[PDB]
């Protein structure tokens, strides 16, 4: 029982790898740092039950993953852009940076998904879980480029599911905010930066950051297919900040 | 054992919830209109080992009646429904009494239930309150112009009340079913007997089939577990991809 | 004679509707609870040119009352409101009578009005029915957990009822205001007296200012013109960019 | 008053050009055919009052427009791709084609908007109206690439308006479907296709295509700024098919 998780060392990657492995999955992992063999060896040694791909092209991850087993049960498309690039404004941002936002958050997941459909269909189905953002559904003033690129991939889920669900290929979008994770809300920020707390207690009904095991629980629940009729929609993971 | 309260237990999502929570280790305390009769209460408790059939019919009294059977309520499934074909009542020609009954059953009844539940649920340190609504709580349909508004009010109640209740650990959710195999709207016999339903599902449901009772059950017990608490306060389509 | 019906004319979006509709050449027939007093009707009619102040108070009877003054209704502005601070009524501690009054004024009253209007508006070859709701009809607010649901029901009424009434030429719309300069929620007095309001608007309203009466009027008369019919059946935020 | 209308020969272009001209604007027009001088001359003589730009690059249209007047009052970002590219599926579609969908429908309007902010702000404000699609908000099975690109630009309007509205630069998105226009619903289609008239009868509450003058009325109403507080949102133009 196999899962592919992209950008494994960032965003929702750590929560997904830990939860899927604890659930009995062999978790095949992609990451930019894995072009270095030393990084692959360290990740695998330090993460029992994982395989660290060398492959870096989005349209080649799936075939690479199939080197390690006969079928993929779950793909976690864990796409991200580092801070502070997610807060790039419109004015003054370079064309290169505009393109890079869409490349990482919109084009990469599409090329991945495209490459997955035929093997996933042939194996009788699978789950594809796209990790997006709260701004995939609800805008924020300081994410005017990031937001559009995230909204594209949420729309991708909603449209693609209309055809892929009949093949047993079940697509979902998760939109986090105030989620304890190394990319946007690392534990070091929570404990050292008094500004984060104060706004969580004001803006987040739950009153705290979402925990890694709570993101893991959502991912393994979707991955179980036990509630497949919720296929094809966006889930806020924001502690009640959305809607 | 965890205590759950399920309203209208014989209808809509009731049977799926009562079965899933019972198999998940809960004592399921159940409300139903038919339980005004002591005999139906006995037969229900007989056919569903573990459950308790409440006599109380008023929404504001269900929580206290449930608390006669345990120390704290872990989960409330507010499984509101109105007898068919009232969900399809049009605007023209419908009596004032029917309009009011639509809002009474689908909007006022759950508000009075939730109102009565806040204080005891806060004192016990939280709970899950899951409202069974409808796909038309989020996306309108031509033939539900009164039922839709009433469902949308209760989805909005979830979205708004969760802004304050989540801090108490009282976690609210709405489920919006369609094409869900259930005794009210899509009984198994309709799937078995009517070729038009199969055709319509093939056309309109990406998943290609009705949602199963145990799939609704799995969503409800996943929510009741609180393991993914940060998804609190939103609406979940349960439609096989028909929504959005 | 080009006739508009505006409800609760003294409140909320009423004054803006009356003024812009009158400017645009409509005979504006107005309902308002104060008009049960004959002194108020005469006064309103002399402060407001060419307007007609209805004595009628029942929602189902406003259309027939209006059709005593002309042959057909071109536009209905269903300007439903409740007095502050009922919009901020919490769930806890609120009386059942108050809960019911919120739905009565904001959900039942527009339905009864709409139901009564379909047959005569259809006979006449169409019309516009514009519901003034609120931003919480689409986006929840922590302190509007009852007002919100009642408003969301009426937005859903527009969305669903439009699926059938649009073929009759009866075009339904919902406007959802916030930070709108009006005597009910954001009076020009409140702006000048509460620096915390001006600070909240600077922080949360992209426009940076309250919406003006003539801007609400411009939206109302544009919809009433039917010049852009294909936008029928949806919700329009009137919030200065606060929504979405 | 000066308006810029892009892709003026397609989609909502002819409706925009006619309505704004009739409302007293000099309408400066972009179009890919205007690289041909003979096409510019034909267009200008056939559309009195308009100016056909030779410029083709999205980030240069604003400066090209301001050679013809002191300030831009309205920009109509009339983005489109030739049909049936709107119906491209995920499987089989080339990477170049995936990229062109986003280029025309997402990147082009961003590069245009970016270039416009400073001159529009210096002139005291303006209106920027993005013509998107109904799939910018609600998914369709046959638009799994077009949908995401449209959804990005809808999200661009919603997010960028949070900051540009303060400058008096008012952004809107219009999302048409079943709109009588030369690209997706030409009148010849209505006459030729009984399936279309049947689908419109079943799915469109208005029971008819939206007229060009009705799109024009919406554009000129928005361009007037008379109802500025509705800034920053998506308007369905679908005869009630949405929501
Ligand atoms: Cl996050
Ligand atoms: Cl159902
Ligand atoms: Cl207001
Ligand atoms: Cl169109």
């Amino acid at each position: 029982k196999i899962a592919l998780v992209t950008h494994a060392r960032h965003f929702a990657g750590p929560a997904a790898v830990e939860a899927l492995t604890r659930d009995g999955y062999t978790v095949v992992c992609h990451d930019a740092s894995f072009a270095d063999a030393a990084e692959r060896q360290r990740f695998e040694s330090e993460n029992p039950g994982t395989v660290a791909l060398a492959e870096q092209k989005p349209e080649r991850l799936v075939d690479a993953t199939l080197q390690h087993g006969e079928a993929i049960d779950t793909i976690v498309s864990n796409d991200y852009i580092p801070r502070p690039m997610n807060r790039l404004p419109i004015e003054g941002t370079s064309e290169a940076d505009i393109r890079q936002v869409f490349e990482a958050l919109s084009i990469f997941p599409i090329l991945l998904l495209q490459s997955a459909i035929a093997p996933l269909r042939a194996a009788g189905g699978a789950s594809v879980i796209f990790i997006t953002s709260s701004v995939g559904k609800k805008p924020l003033a300081y994410n005017p480029l990031y937001g559009p690129a995230r909204a594209a991939t949420v729309a991708l889920v909603e449209s693609a599911a209309k055809t892929l669900s009949r093949d047993g290929i079940l697509l979902y979008a998760i939109g986090p905010n105030f989620f304890n994770n190394p990319t946007y809300f690392p534990t070091s920020d929570w404990e050292n930066n008094p500004e984060l707390r104060e706004r969580v207690e004001r803006d987040v009904p739950l009153g705290r950051l979402g925990r890694p095991d709570e993101m893991g629980a959502l991912i393994t629940f979707l991955a179980s297919r036990r509630a497949a009729p919720i296929v094809g929609q966006f889930f806020a993971f924001t502690g009640g900040y959305l809607p």
